[PDB]
DNA sequence: CGGCATACG
DNA sequence: CGTA
DNA sequence: GCCG
């Protein structure tokens, strides 16, 4: 088992869920209290458990895996011999925990605002309509949206969405194209939101694109909140159901066709394959990754890609799928 | 021990 | 600060 | 919290 997680296919269902999931709500503690390194730690132990190929049933079965130390052992322990393990349901049952993550699942609330307002003694959504002036806009239209958005978004609900935003970016741009990313490229059945990378195959005419594109869809009566040049947008969309419609969060990205392959590798995800990747690549290999390219700092030179898969050849990797990056 | 991804709105 |  |  590889020390990195972009070192191993990581499907999106797998044999060991429970115990993945365990790890996870200490992950997400670990971050409602600002502790970036432990989170990471039991992110990664818990991707570990996703990419291996059976059910951990014994604790001898963690010997040797990376990322399991004491503490994300005894959690596995635990689980294995009572069904639960004491500090995780501490944590699911505690009022900072619950508050947090209600509090962080907000539209335009991290952890820095939630922890703030759980300081002042806020504790619930109403709490926070009672004082609207302490909102900014963005929070504003979270909290309105809050129902719907915590709603998933179906797989089923994205081939209409996808359509509207091709007429949209059509009509800003004949010959644009409209790439589904995200969790649903990586064959996720549902979602918190839809991810779309819009580009142009003759370089530099997708500059000044995605204001077009808003102004249009906002038009089309399509937008029900937006952050207004730009590359990326944040929005919520009115997406129609039977006899009425719901709130849907769309992201939207723009990229030159010459980064196209490093964008659609960024916004592809998971999240935390994309770390990992990016770790890898410094660390290991010398090279720096982000959504426009993978940059040698020696040579100082940009390397040209044409494809994922270049990159994955460039930086030494077996070549992952989308549905194999969910770490 | 240092390090923990990266950038745009 | 928020977001991806 | 864990790796190197
Ligand atoms: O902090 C972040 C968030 C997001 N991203 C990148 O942006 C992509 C979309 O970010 P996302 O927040 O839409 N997550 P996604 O994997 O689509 O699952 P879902 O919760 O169902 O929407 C992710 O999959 C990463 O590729 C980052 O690189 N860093
Ligand atoms: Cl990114
Ligand atoms: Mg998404
Ligand atoms: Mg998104
Ligand atoms: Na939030």
């Amino acid at each position: 088992m590889p020390a990195y997680a972009c070192q191993r296919p990581t499907p999106l269902t797998h044999h060991n869920t429970g115990l993945s999931e365990a790890l996870e709500i200490l992950a997400e503690a670990a971050g409602f209290e600002g502790s970036e390194g432990r989170l990471l730690t039991f992110c990664r132990a818990a991707s570990v458990l996703k990419a291996l190929p059976s059910p951990v049933t014994t604790l001898s079965q963690l010997q040797g895996l990376p990322h399991f130390g004491e503490h994300s052992s005894r959690v596995v322990q635990e689980l294995l011999e009572h069904g639960v393990c004491e500090e995780v349901e501490r944590v699911r049952r505690s009022e900072r925990y619950q508050t947090m993550k209600l509090f962080t699942q907000i539209f335009g609330v991290g952890v820095k605002t939630a922890d703030r307002w759980y300081r002042e003694g806020l504790r619930t959504l109403d709490d926070l309509r009672e004082q609207p002036q302490k909102l900014t806009q963005q929070q504003k239209a979270g909290l309105q949206h809050h129902q719907d958005l915590s709603t998933p978004v179906l797989r089923s609900d994205v081939d209409a969405l996808q359509q509207v935003v091709e007429e949209a970016v059509g009509q800003a741009l004949p010959g644009a194209t409209v790439t589904l990313t995200g969790g649903f490229r990586r064959g996720k059945l549902q979602g918190h939101d839809v991810d779309f990378l819009i580009t142009h195959p003759k370089e530099g005419q997708e500059a000044g694109l995605l204001p077009r594109v808003m102004c249009r869809l906002q038009d089309q009566g399509l937008i029900l909140y937006h952050q207004h040049a730009f590359e990326r947008s944040f929005c919520i969309f009115r997406l129609p159901q039977p006899g009425s419609w719901k709130a849907v969060r769309v992201d939207l990205v723009v990229a030159p066709v010459s980064q196209f392959p490093f964008a659609l590798l960024a916004w592809t995800g998971s999240k935390l394959f994309q770390r990992e990747l990016r770790r890898f690549s410094r660390k290991e290999k010398g090279l720096w990754l982000n959504s426009h390219g993978l940059f040698d700092p020696e040579q100082k030179t940009f390397f040209q890609a044409a494809s994922e898969e270049d990159i994955f050849r460039h930086l030494g990797l077996e070549y992952l799928p989308p549905e194999q990056r969910n770490a």
